[PDB]
């Protein structure tokens, strides 16, 4: 077997040349393929030809702005100089603008579109200050980070609720997600039968759960995830100041759970200080995971406004957590390790297939007892309140009331209407108590009645609430901030860390009333902008 | 930001003072409410009257009983001296005191009920008189364990079954667990649709066990449970004179699982002895957990026989455990050491509720896995039996054909009818070879065609037995005495303790035994108790 | 006290004698029933009969081998050292009259069978020669394992396929196989209600899973399945040359899945060699357990292909895996070693039981996650590749479509027709990709059209393809090699022995591979030998 041998050798001295060569074919053969579709019907092959455009596009620029990074700083630094040079005055001159910008659209947009907006930009003051008051260090606090994240927030609602484009966008993006989510049916009702609808929920609800992370382990392999959370961590870095670590975190959380977020950055972790770890932990309550994002769209949510909400989030974690604790040490870590992600430990794409789908076993088991227990929990509780109330001649005296006359002012303070300020107390409770599941269990029920049109009150008891009401509702609940998962956090950051869980219980309380908080602020500027049907 | 720190400091300072008058204004509150709710009307208020001034008597109690125990020891003490000084001649008295009781009330109560009251005591003697027998240490025998069990069984089933208001107590007792456990419905509706009524067994009484592992749970960390648990444990260690750990471990067993029950005492499980291990698995085999016994009511097993016999199998256990394997070492725990019960980690009361809902996931799963496959089992060994005897002319021959010959006997000394003898074999032969679910949903099967009425006898064959043939069926299966269960608790236990491995299978199967032979004894008290229709 | 004593003494003394009496007069006992089941009826005793004759010679003969070996190696052992004087002349002359027999039996009988099976033989030939070319290490290959290792596959094809009663014999095996499998189902009826048919695959297959677990768990216990083993392990240690662990895991991999086998020389593990190592994991990759035995001939498939698929399979995987993967190093390993499979540790028989049904949740889990993962994954590709297709006016583009013209070499050199070597592609592709269950589905859905009959082509499609082409496809399919199954089988193996977990993943690949081909080979012999309808 010389032959043999001469060539393995021969194919090992230009082993590079023969792979860039077979990549540089199939490229060939790809264009080929899109400019023959385009030529056939270019109509019918816009989608393909968009794609390709925008994939070439990013390509080029990635490769451009890697060899020529120091010529770039060096062209940019002479602005920068005189810009800092002119900064004694051009600051004032800035925030003068700003503010006068600031009073002129209050003004004019909100009072021409009614007084529940800037009853929200007033619950949106009051929610900044409050968390202000009761702040870890209120005399050290740096007010950039809070700034840049409320108008950062604010850009993206103009940009996505006020503007035909970005509307339209996110609307296509949801129909996408709700469209690909409709692919589990198929092994579900390969492996439940036919009859897999009989039993909705365990039989349909969590193979989107499965499927979602097969897919979600399958893109962090390849590298397309840790790209967009690059391309986002970027520009909230550059425009707050914040932490490389916690920016990255933030950036991450958009699409994956709290728990396995910070995994994005471990060797870090116990050389992080206090205040990043409790921005972590705070990023990590106040977004929910791409994962479970199918089951709630699937229940009649809208799909537009989880996406959005999702979005507005980061911004508002990181605001919220630099405002409640400020950061007083000198951060260790620096953009380049922090960028750099720890791919996981899969040889090819087959395995990491695998590891993702038998990984999510664990999940649905633990989802599926603790939906049992909370809901036996809360029929008993129901049961034992109609039971104490009766003595009084009242027996309707449950849960749901109780919460409804609790959370109102929090719900008020978001710009909810007087009367439907009282159904989402309602539901604000049950996110807050039991998983975020249940309340928008409730909401697809609102939702789902108001569209059936049945009448609005009957036997003097609300049925369902507008539109608006349900817009803030969806903003406001798209979070995993619930006692419940205080605890399985905790763990999980002792876990990877295990030096700083001192630090850890001392931070995580806290971490969790900021992301609720973060969540009505990302409300409260839904309210802001949404006009009365 | 100063005045804050101020504020929180004289907070501080005066925090107990301010703190403990807070909650005992919380406490006047709930109290000032009770009171209104017994002025608006006082026969819908009772219970909750009732249930307040127990809990303010036991309160009371218990911190009258802490202040002044040495003032109460100290007015004890002269009387403990002269009952030791005068013993040596006041045992005998007291002995034949005993023996003259026990002879006249048998020769008149039992005599006068009937002679097959009179098997079940004769039955009760030759089954100690075998527990001595075929005992680990016969000559290291300590008598005062086994006489004071057997002296609480038979006060305790005198004071329930021949007493009308305790037989009215327990029978509303186990109506109020019946009913509590149906909350479990109202979450596994929702997890598993409105048709989880098909399934009914995977998906009804599975989420009556994940319920009830998170409610213990919850108990457990509130600290409620072990009040009771320390309560019921003293007395058994005052009076039978058992060790602490084993005392405590037989008192938590009456409504724990076996496979929980040791948690109890996890930190010192390493340091028992052999004897104190072997009663530690024998008192788990013997006692049914509590959430089970939502499930038999429901089948038409008497409440108050279930509950009779869940508490009276605890000095059973005991009593047979120190009688069969004698300990013969110095213990090397103390009562404080083993009363005192922790919690391990539980931040808040919801994280506790969520560990307990988790915990029972491989719980769940082993139990239908043990159930398919041991129904199987059973399926073939059917076939095949009813195969190999067609070839003489008896192809109805089957298991349960052979079951009734071999454990007549048990049925027989137990104090069973002839006739009904065999019936009550088949029930014994199910569980000692499957769970008990089985014999009882059998013996369910046999109460409901008792009442019904009809023939009794449709042909040669009996449909329908006795109800003084139920009751002691009832008491007799009262056990989780299972060979397929042996293995799983030995899984259980080990992992709590794996310095033991060694010790604990020695002693497995010599505790599966004691546990049948203590389900035995309590039912041969029942019967001795019970009279004929 | 002294007494009992002195008794205990006695037995131990006697302990000997009083087991082999028992046993004596369990032996007469068993006896005596065959005698009076022979004299009552003998054509109803005949089976037992037969049984107790078949068990009693192999008992005899095993008492005289092991008693008598030394006598047998004496007269042996002259007439070896003959043939080792003769055989430098006598080589020569045996492999002349091989080449001969089949160049005769090549003309005299396939010829006249027809062109389809020269074809086979001539892809039987090429799939030999191009595993040897792409070999590990070509140069050193021992060619004894290939050429017995064929020869062993093709006499067995031979009396199976051409002779009438060893055609019976093994459809009444696989018969019988069904009817044992069939319990399961009456066992999961409790647990999963009467409703479980409605939920086809997850009640009613997993089940058959657990209870060949437990069942297998039971025999390996008990010791018939080691007895089983060795005694078909012999064969080919004997014959192949092979070393004895692997052999050992290869003739248990018969009716053992792959993730149990390797518990057979599980402690040896870590000692084994590289080469060893590579024919312990090809050998799992071609053949199927028991479980699905029953499944596959429910659904149609020849029960007398099965048997002989997975029988031929045990030889071809060690021919293969050593033509690919040659040994280089000598094992470790000593025959008497690897020969003995240490007993279960269980206690009693039903320990073992529950034990072993305990142990297939994660099997039955992984399997039911790892479905539902995949096959959602197909219907997205299936859906991306018609939208794709659509560009260039081919709506129907699909994974099938793909499938047919990649596989059809494969489809066609095994002696499948040119019209029906698109359609085995299409299952071979299916099998490849997704597990067998699927492809054996499909192929059931393609037996069951021509059986009910109807025109060939409905359309340009053909319907059902022809009887040779379904038993060929029936060879074919029959193993575990998937894309999906390499990661449970690594994961079983580094658990198993982790110190070897470098070079299982480096073996892994070219396992699976030597998988598929082996199961080729199978259905080359089988299109050899099989006539055209
Ligand atoms: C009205 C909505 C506005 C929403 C945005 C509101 C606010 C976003 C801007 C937050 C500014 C916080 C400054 C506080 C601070 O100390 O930072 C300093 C730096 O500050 C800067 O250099 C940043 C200057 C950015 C201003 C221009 C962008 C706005 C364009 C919006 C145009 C949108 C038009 C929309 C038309 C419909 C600290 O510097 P350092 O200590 O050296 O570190
Ligand atoms: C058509 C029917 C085909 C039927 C059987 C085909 C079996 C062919 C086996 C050929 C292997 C040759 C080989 O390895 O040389 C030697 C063995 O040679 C033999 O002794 C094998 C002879 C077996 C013939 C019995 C037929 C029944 C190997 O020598 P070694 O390396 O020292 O070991
Ligand atoms: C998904 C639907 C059916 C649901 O009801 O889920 C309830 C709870 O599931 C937790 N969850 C989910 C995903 C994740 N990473 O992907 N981490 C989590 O913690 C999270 O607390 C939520 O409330
Ligand atoms: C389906 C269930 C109710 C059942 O039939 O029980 C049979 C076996 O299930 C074990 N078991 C059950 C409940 C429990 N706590 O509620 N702890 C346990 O250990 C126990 O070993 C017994 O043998
Ligand atoms: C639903 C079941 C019966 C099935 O169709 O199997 C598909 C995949 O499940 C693996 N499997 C299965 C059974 C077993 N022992 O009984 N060992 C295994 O490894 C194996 O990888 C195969 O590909």
């Amino acid at each position: 077997e010389r032959m043999c041998g001469r060539m393995s050798d021969f194919c090992r001295e230009h082993k590079t040349t023969l792979r860039y060569i077979i990549w540089g074919i199939l490229i060939a053969g790809y264009l080929a393929l899109v400019i023959a579709a385009c030529v056939m019907n270019f109509h019918r092959a816009l989608p393909l030809f968009v794609i390709t455009v925008v994939a070439i596009f990013f390509v080029v620029w990635d490769h451009l702005m890697a060899k020529y990074e120091s010529q770039i700083a060096r062209f940019l630094s002479p602005g920068q100089r005189l810009l800092d040079s002119h900064w004694f005055w051009l600051k004032w001159v800035i925030w003068g603008c700003l503010i006068l910008g600031v009073i002129l659209w209050l003004v004019f947009d909100t009072a021409k579109l009614g007084q529940q907006q800037l009853v929200s930009f007033g619950g949106l003051i009051i929610y900044t200050s409050l968390t202000f008051l009761f702040s870890k260090h209120p005399t050290k606090v740096y007010w950039r980070p809070v700034f840049w994240g409320i108008g950062l927030q604010f850009l993206l609602g103009l940009l996505i609720l006020r503007t035909e484009p970005g509307f339209m966008a996110f609307d296509w993006l949801g129909k996408q997600v709700q469209t690909f989510l409709g692919y589990s049916d198929a092994g579900a009702s390969f492996v439940f039968g036919e009859k897999y609808t009989d039993h909705f929920f365990a039989f349909k609800v969590l193979p989107i759960v499965i499927f979602f992370s097969t897919v979600m382990s399958m893109l962090y392999y390849l590298g397309l995830m840790q790209w967009i959370i690059r391309k986002v961590g970027w520009v909230m870095l550059v425009t707050m100041g914040t932490s490389p670590v916690e920016s990255v975190v933030a950036s991450g959380n958009i699409f994956i759970g709290q728990t396995e977020s910070p995994l994005l950055v471990r060797p870090y972790l116990p050389y992080v200080t206090k205040s990043e770890l409790h921005a972590i932990m705070t990023a990590g309550f106040s977004t929910i995971a791409g994962s479970v994002l199918g089951a709630y769209i699937s229940f009649g949510v809208s799909s537009s406004h989880l996406l959005t909400a999702s979005v507005m989030s980061a911004p508002a974690a990181l605001a919220i957590s630099k405002l409640f604790w400020p950061e007083t040490e000198t951060p260790k870590i620096n953009l380049k390790n922090a960028m750099k992600m720890e791919s996981g430990d899969s040889r090819n794409l087959l395995e990491a297939a695998t590891q993702g789908a038998s990984s999510s076993i664990s999940l649905v088991a633990n989802i599926a007892v603790n939906l049992i227990a909370f809901l036996a929990l809360l029929s008993f509780m129901n049961s034992a309140l109609s039971w104490l109330g009766n003595m009084f001649d009242y027996p309707q005296l449950s849960f749901e009331v109780i919460c409804s006359y609790v959370f109102m002012p929090f719900a008020f303070m978001m710009g909810v209407d007087w009367q439907d300020s009282f159904m989402v107390a309602k539901l604000i409770g049950y996110k807050t108590f039991f998983n975020e599941f249940v309340a928008y269990q409730q909401l697809s029920k609102l939702i789902s009645l108001r569209q059936v049109g049945g009448p609005k009150f009957v036997d003097g008891v609300q049925q369902y609430m507008s539109m608006r009401s349900e817009a803030i509702s969806t903003y406001a609940l798209c979070g995993f901030a619930n006692f419940g998962s205080l605890g399985i956090v905790i763990g999980g950051l002792t876990s990877m860390a295990p030096s700083r869980k001192r630090d850890i219980t001392a931070g995580a309380m806290r971490a969790l009333i900021a992301g609720t908080i973060a969540c009505f602020l990302t409300a409260c500027i839904a309210g802001m902008l949404t006009n009365t049907p």
